[PDB]
């Protein structure tokens, strides 16, 4: 019989999400449980996973394929049939996939590296042009870096994060609209009259965005710019299969999509990592070295950027150990039995990605440790077992960017500054449907190494 966490009555388990820190809670759950458990709320089971052993399993695409968790479900209300938010059998995905894949690869974010160093530059002046007194907010000023990059290699907007402390009304909706839809997962009588208003919010911010996003598109195609970006990319892409592009609709979900995704998802790891850069100062000053020896120019150069492989470990690791999209969902295409001994029917497993990366049968007893050298010789990772940009034909579409801009950033910040962590500051994880060290602070004494 499967382990399976505690009951509420007719909740079954639901109630353990209802927790500031879900994920966290699933982890503990793991930990006392074990590589799966069963997860049973109203109307839905699931089998969380978090071994290598029956991860490897899941992720074999001939058996399970993608399933829209619950959360996934709710954002799909405003992300559609986007890449993360498509079903794999919809013909959306495959298309959108088959468009988008190049202008994601590691050869497009060449294309991308001078947006992407127009925004890193205005984060290292903004730290560069703090008083003494001052902190870094660092999952803020990530932000910031994360979705003005993908707004700008995105659909060429800058939102100019740099430039205000209020969020851009777009983002002021997605926010709101990505906490509702995280809310809508506790949400007994979703008709009720006590969540009425959060339905009227979650519309107008559904309006906000889409009016938003269309008003872009309709823009560019209006004004015929051909920008180096993905909007560009989708606008002119065409499927080889199906021989068609995207619909204005569709490309407005995958614009959404990625200003999610661009948003506290790879900030996130720019957090984490920075986090456990000022937590592991050896780490810190081999990751400093590298920028040092390798940023030899104001601005980085793509091919500098590829050279920075500690950074790159740092990087991993910090995605090892709080990966910012810790969980993806998968169903078994047929009756199948995992592991050889859960016998599965036709039809949901969640991979625990931070459990999966704690799998002392993998990584050894030190699974806690912040350690890039684990990363020295990717050949040292087995398959399946570092899963941060989920599997398959349904992984991260985004990763090479998200790494690009990391690395960049990273290494612009790692070559420009050196880190207090001035607080002690103390891991406080908070949760939405990513994850950040909340509250994490630094400070940056500039190397006074001009751009
Ligand atoms: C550190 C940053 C990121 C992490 C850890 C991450 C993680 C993931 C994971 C785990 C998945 C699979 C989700 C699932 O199976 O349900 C995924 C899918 C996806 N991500 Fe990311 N992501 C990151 C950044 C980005 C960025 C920056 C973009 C785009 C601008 C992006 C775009 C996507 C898309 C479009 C998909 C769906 C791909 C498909 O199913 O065809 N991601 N991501
Ligand atoms: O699975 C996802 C969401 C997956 C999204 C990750 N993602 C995908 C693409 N980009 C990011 N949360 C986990 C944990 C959870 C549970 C309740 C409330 C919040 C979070 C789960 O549902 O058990
Ligand atoms: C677009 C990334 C995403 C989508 C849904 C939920 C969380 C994260």
């Amino acid at each position: 019989e499967m382990p399976q966490p505690k009951t509420f009555g007719e909740l079954k388990n639901l109630p353990l999400l209802n927790t500031d820190k879900p994920v966290q809670a699933l982890m503990k759950i793991a930990d006392e449980l074990g590589e799966i458990f069963k997860f049973e709320a109203p109307g839905r089971v699931t089998r969380y996973l978090s071994s290598q052993r029956l991860i490897k399993e899941a992720c074999d695409e001939s058996r399970f394929d993608k399933n829209l968790s619950q959360a996934l479900k709710f954002v799909r209300d405003f992300a559609g049939d986007g890449l993360v938010t498509s079903w794999t059998h919809e013909k959306n995905w495959k298309k959108a996939h088959n468009i988008l894949l190049p202008s994601f690869s590691q050869q497009a974010m060449k294309g991308y590296h001078a947006m992407m160093v127009d925004i890193a530059v205005q984060l290292v002046q903004k730290w560069e042009r703090l008083n003494a007194d001052e902190h870094i907010e660092v999952p803020e000023d990530m932000t910031r870096l994360t979705l003005d990059t993908i707004g700008l290699c995105g659909f060429n907007y800058r939102f100019n994060s740099f430039y205000r402390d209020q969020p851009h009304p777009f983002i002021t909706s997605m926010v709101r609209a990505l906490d509702e839809a995280m809310n809508k997962l506790q949400r007994a009588n979703p008709d009720d009259p006590a969540y009425d208003e959060n339905k009227r919010q979650f519309q107008e911010d559904i309006k906000v965005m889409n009016d938003l996003v269309d008003k872009i598109i309709a823009d560019r195609k209006a004004s015929g710019e051909q920008s180096d970006d993905l909007l560009t990319h989708m606008l002119n892409g065409k499927d080889p299969e199906t021989g068609e592009p995207l619909d204005d609709e569709n490309i407005r979900y995958q614009i959404i999509t990625f200003l999610i995704a661009g948003h506290e998802i790879t900030s996130g790891l720019l957090s984490f990592a920075l986090y456990f850069l000022v937590k592991n100062p050896h780490v810190l000053q081999k990751a400093a070295e590298e920028a040092a020896r390798v940023l030899v120019d104001p601005v980085p150069s793509y091919k500098q950027v590829k050279q920075l492989k500690y950074v790159g470990m740092v990087l991993n690791e910090a995605l090892r150990l709080w990966p910012t999209a810790p969980a993806f969902s998968l169903y078994a295409k047929e009756d199948t039995v995992l592991g050889g001994e859960y016998p599965l029917e036709k039809g949901e497993l969640m991979v625990l990605i931070p459990q999966l990366h704690r799998d002392k049968t993998i990584w050894g007893d030190d699974v806690e440790e912040f350690r890039p050298e684990r990363f020295e010789n990717p050949s040292a990772i087995p398959q399946h077992a570092f899963k941060p940009f989920g599997n398959g034909q349904r992984a991260c579409i985004g990763q090479q960017f998200a790494l690009h801009e990391a690395t960049l950033v990273l290494g612009m910040m790692l070559k420009h500054f050196d880190f207090e962590d001035h607080t002690n500051y103390e891991l406080d994880i908070k949760e939405t449907l990513t994850l950040k060290p909340e509250g994490f602070v630094v400070k940056a004494k500039s190397k006074k190494i001009p751009l």
